[PDB]
């Protein structure tokens, strides 16, 4: 069983490259990080700064998250993420992205001890 941490890091974070370099990224990602096993996940962000970056986002801005929660947190600063969205034709199992590479806040939920994200909730 992935810990909530370690799904976040599978589902978000990708410190391996600066920057989305291909509009096939996303294809390319979703499937490896395995989010079109059972079904084509909808909407995905990755990430292109460190873990510890990342995880530092969780003693920035405190804001509310979409769920009404409030332990939610936006990045002080912009990071480097591509956004995954599936098109409108894309049927299981032939999943099919758009990607879009941007430098955006990001807001995560964070949770635990240690108090790290477990959930992706936006970009800015
Ligand atoms: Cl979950």
């Amino acid at each position: 069983k992935e810990t909530a941490a370690a799904k976040f890091e599978r589902q978000h974070m990708d410190s391996s490259t600066s920057a989305a370099s291909s509009s096939n990224y996303c294809n390319q990602m979703m499937k490896s990080r395995n989010l079109t096993k059972d079904r084509c996940k909808p909407v995905n962000t990755f990430v292109h700064e460190s873990l510890a970056d990342v995880q530092a986002v969780c003693s920035q801005k405190n804001v509310a998250c979409k769920n009404g929660q409030t332990n939610c947190y936006q990045s002080y600063s912009t990071m480097s993420i591509t956004d995954c969205r599936e098109t409108g034709s894309s049927k299981y199992p032939n999943c099919a992205y758009k990607t879009t590479q941007a430098n955006k806040h990001i807001i995560v939920a964070c949770e635990g001890n240690p108090y790290v994200p477990v959930h992706f909730d936006a970009s800015v």
